[PDB]
């Protein structure tokens, strides 16, 4: 599912659709796209704090979803950062 | 391997180690992890600037694996997200 | 110049004007105003890194601005604030 | 007492004290600074959230004191930062 996600904002780059958001943030690059991920980490933290489950997960996967375009962007692939979840599951 | 590490980070609920990050943060509690991700968060923003990404890979799953302590902590099942992600995958 | 700030978002408060910003804020509340934080502070730093001062100022007075909107919220006197700045500043 | 904060940061640039915090920040740098920026902006909205006045003034004095190190290491002057305070005024 995070593959699928990935892939899907991987086609997005490739084939652009004004309309779409993700390819709004694209356009305006690197810096809309952290503003976002840093607004959304505040997001999840008050909805924590609120005890909003529904709103935690929304906003986790907010923030996932940045973080994935962002990755794209800096053109950095998502098996990289599978590694690294993997080496850290080994660690536990 | 996202899942892995969740449940990597749900048998450590249960069996607590005091030696753990994992424990450490679960005995500190909710306040501790989100102090971690809007920390982490900041240092993609700043890693990301830096153009070093190695460090945008450590930060990020860094910014995920708190992420799914707080799961975990909040006692909010993997498998909510993964039915958002999944979700949102659609929409796009 | 800081206590100016502070008394006229004060006096906002008490006399609200819809179409003011900052009563849009008092109006949405704690939890507007946080996030407002957040995305500035996330702000700060990506104006830092891209070494534009006066982004790096307009941002960081923002924050500023956004934290005052936030004690007259919560009902803490800037004076409170003032002598914890008094009290950091002797410690130096 | 902010000019006074201010002044005390950048006087400690100029004849340093490794035993000090904020020569420790200025050896690390900018983005040490930012770092401690970002964890307190996510330790306010967790203190606020927890209805803690007393924190709330320690984390956002906290926050306060880490841009005004950060100004001093960009080389900033307080009155550009003052300069917009007043105008941000006037448009109020």
């Amino acid at each position: 599912a995070f593959k699928l996600l990935y892939k899907t904002i991987e086609e997005r780059k490739g084939s652009p659709l004004p309309e779409s958001y993700t390819n709004y943030l694209f356009s305006k690059g690197e810096d809309k796209i952290l503003k976002k991920i840093g607004e959304e980490c505040a997001e999840v933290i008050i909805a924590c704090k609120n005890n909003d489950k529904e709103e935690v997960v929304k906003e986790m996967v907010d923030v996932f979803y940045h973080c994935f375009v962002l990755l794209a962007e800096k053109n950095i692939a998502l098996e990289d950062v599978m590694r690294e979840v993997k080496e850290r599951n080994g660690k536990l």
